[PDB]
């Protein structure tokens, strides 16, 4: 892709429902190319979709944790730990990491409870599993993973 | 809100971009209620809006990276910390967390250089910091922080 | 409850032998008033009971330590074991916390002597159990459980 | 004291409203020798005081920790920093312990929100503490620290 | 034992060799006293021996070092740890202690090489070892563990 | 020294009031030449002095010990910080390792109250210290620093 | 060897590619006893051999990693795993270390991918390993170690 | 560069002194190419230089040590510490890691007295200096940095 196509991610990347017009007359382009342009960007497999953001309060997300979880060696069992982490309801984000070599996992709440019964209890039955280091956040300066160009 | 909403903010969360028609014949109601119902969940804050989602590696987004960072006491400069981590080019997330009680840091970059010039050297030139611990993703399981509705 | 029920508490949490009068006094009250309102708490399991406050000294409690306990993943390890550790004479504090996700026992005994026997010799016979971490309370700065209404 | 203060005591630590007929039965002495004794107790400070045990829940204290937190070294900084931490509303125990040679601070909260304010911000803005470490306890295994007798 | 004990055993513990007219004259009793005392304490287990005390740089015990070693938990494997260790060639001191809750040994080696024949390489050899940390002491600054008496 | 020394210090170094005729006779030797053998290795610095071995609990130092204290870095911070911690009351042991880089300190007590009085609070008035942890010994399975030859 | 061996090695170690003739001159010493010295130090094994120095950079070789891997205790596991870690492609030192009491591993790929299918993937699979930590290089700052005579 | 490039470091990674004709003939190309790209790899920095291995017992290095160095952040500390460490004599790998984010520091002494008097004494003064730990190298697997091609 080019400079006009990075423009146009900038954009999208913030607000995806400003009108076509609008768009293209920020960067000042044929309207039929600013959407043939975003066309070939979805087929692309650059724009991968359009989604809401929804404010997690409004749902009474209030219990985010990250956890830190390593994994026993031997056999395939880390692969197999990262699926199984990757599929608990509530749990958004999975990575594997050098430093501290482990998972690490991103996973929201109503409260403790829920977060108890279904991810902790969870991850405790998993005999794979040789430790787990749960970080309770209490406060979200930033989080912003929509914004890829700044 | 109502089980109506949470249906509505169910599907939206996955694609914003399906017509009114056919999101209000899969939860069966009037697309003028569907309409309706929307504009107002925007209104009271529970939509914040609506993003694109960008294939970080069309960016080339190649050297992700998850950082701790542990602040001096006393002052106020926990809370100002917390601020200039979020101000620098690349950081998507920002958390204070209890357990470790520190701050864990989300970024995005092209390259080691890229993150050795716009986030390490800019961390490492902050007095207030006490120590720093990076590490450095090298798989992405899942990540998929739009996702509040399982 | 009410606010009044909150000032009985208040006074309850601190001293149990005051007299009705005394109480009924203080917050301007009929006794009659008083007796049923603290009548009704009890029943209503907010006061669970009345506890003479003994000094650990006058037992000669001069061993006391907290430990940390980590459980092996799998199976029932985890809720297993900490039905075990709250089993243990001397121990009168279990519990399971977020950050080193393991447990945190209380406990006091008289000599190093019991606490060998009666709690660590148990404890290190435990297959279940990772690792431990005994730290010996060496000073009490504060320790009142009873105070709930600051 | 004897063997009789001491079933007096174990008795007194688990429901200090017996009757005086009552605990004179179990323990088969004069009920005046009876009042004596336990006069006796409370004169000589092995009895300091009788408490309502209230329950935590029913107060809306959901929010429970247990922080570990490191004092600067040199001057009086340790001393000094147990009474400030003793001091903070919602703060029940404070104890100095070998091994992570700090201090093991126990507190109670209704929200994460009071929390924050009430402790965390508070021991954020001392600057003779050196690193702190809060443990979210999510299960209450055992919580009797009245029973001194087992 | 009296006050006059702990003078003899303060000379005692630094010089075994004084005449027994020296120390009689020193503290002042009789010699045929002084000579009676000794003699007691050696039958109460007071004085255990009496030892030469060799320079270990004389035989060229070079390799100096402390290990912690983590048990695994279950049966009787701590116990039977902690005889193991005292029993290899060069240790001289082995303990259990809490903070850590393993074994802190204390060798001696004259060189590299022996030290890797005769205790890690029989460390590494025990399967009941979760964890072993070989600190390398590169300087005594004091070690005179026959002095009890300050 | 030669073999016939090696063998006459394996001896020493148990029991240093062992008779010149009884040494004499073990090794196979001229009982004058035994002795000449003997002052030499006391003037070559090879045998330092004689130590009567007095047991610990029978001066009833029941509160054993073992620190890791580390120091600030800079200026003569680290040689300074030895020489002050080898001066206290009960240290009979000052080691600085590496691994943790840091200064092993070995005491003995006869409470803990003596040991916060005369070691911890000294320790904590010092600036210069970073961090210190503080293993308590509650089993000594082997001490035996007099033998050297095995 | 000796002063003169030693300020020839010292020259070889930088450039092994300076004529007889410039060494000589430097040295001061016939041409012919310079030959006659190197072949000697080759034949007594002093001088292992003769490589050319390679530019990573050239090779892409922009992965640079060091990782701490722990080995289970018992059987010979350690030895064993030693020797698994220097056969993988890519990796150029493995150590064991005292302090950590682990293998330290140094490795070089051209990408995370190579790091990953070659390196950890195989490591991730060897039963043995308790646990590993992989710190990636992002600076180099100095790397000779032809370099051993200053 | 070419396949014939990488064919031709493969050799003389491991061996800098095959004549010309015996590479000429293993990679089956024509003696003045063969020179011709020897030299071109010169000159564009790919071969930077030939050095003679020489082994480190031969010089008695007996003291080889892994340091890990972490610096007090703020001002220029990070880069300053770097450089101080890389000038020290006997260090010859100096690296900045992520994961621990600090210095890894490679080194090489005859003994423990020379590794004290030029490195650890030297670094202990230095200020800027937050912590180290030194890992004592007591078994070389695998050390062949030469090799880049596998
Ligand atoms: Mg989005
Ligand atoms: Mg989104
Ligand atoms: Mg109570
Ligand atoms: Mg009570
Ligand atoms: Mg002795
Ligand atoms: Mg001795
Ligand atoms: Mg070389
Ligand atoms: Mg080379």
């Amino acid at each position: 892709m080019d400079e006009i196509d990075l423009r146009i991610l900038k954009i999208l990347q913030y607000n995806a429902k400003y009108s076509l017009d609008e768009i293209a007359r920020e960067i000042r382009i044929p309207k039929a190319t600013l959407s043939y342009r975003i066309k070939k960007l979805e087929k692309d497999g650059v724009i991968k979709g359009y989604y809401a953001y929804i404010n997690p309060a409004s749902l009474n997300l209030d219990y985010i944790v990250i956890t830190s979880v390593k994994a026993k060696y031997g056999k395939n069992y880390h692969v197999e730990l990262g699926n199984k982490l990757a599929q608990i309801p509530g749990v958004w984000g999975v990575y594997f990491v050098l430093g501290d070599n482990d998972f690490i996992v991103m996973a929201r709440y109503k409260t403790r409870e829920e977060f108890m019964e279904k991810f902790l209890e969870r991850v405790m039955s998993i005999p794979e599993v040789e430790r787990t280091s749960t970080q309770v956040v209490v406060k979200i300066i930033k989080e912003s993973p929509n914004i890829v160009i700044f």
